[PDB]
């Protein structure tokens, strides 16, 4: 499923991401825009053989099991395909674990490079929240 911007803002807010670990909602919407273009089905291979999955591009090197990242971890204890569903629960719950691990949103390269340091509240402008 490809979410609209305000559609995703509402879903992320209902799932408890607004102000999670101090990151306002616009941070999460911005991250999803630039990680996946709001597309739950997005997948992208990393050069180390791992793959990023879903609307927040969560990495099989550490966070989920995709059956083809030998020796990697599965910290969210899920198949990576769970991160591709139209239901964003698994992606949100795994993102909450990632952002709590000590590095915050710096885990998301697109957030670091395209959201951090910008007016991220713009990403929820015009939305009914
Ligand atoms: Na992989
Ligand atoms: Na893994
Ligand atoms: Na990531």
């Amino acid at each position: 499923k490809v979410f609209g911007r305000c559609e995703l803002a509402a879903a992320m807010k209902r799932h408890g991401l607004d102000n999670y670990r101090g990151y306002s909602l616009g941070n999460w919407v911005c991250a999803a825009k630039f990680e996946s273009n709001f597309n739950t089905q997005a997948t992208n291979r990393n050069t180390d053989g791992s793959t990023d999955y879903g609307i927040l591009q969560i990495n099989s090197r550490w966070w989920c099991n995709d059956g083809r990242t030998p020796g990697s971890r599965n910290l969210c204890n899920i198949p990576c395909s769970a991160l591709l569903s139209s239901d964003i629960t698994a992606s949100v719950n795994c993102a909450k674990k990632i952002v709590s691990d000590g590095n915050g949103m710096n885990a998301w390269v697109a957030w670091r490079n395209r959201c951090k340091g910008t007016d991220v509240q713009a990403w929820i402008r015009g939305c009914r929240l």
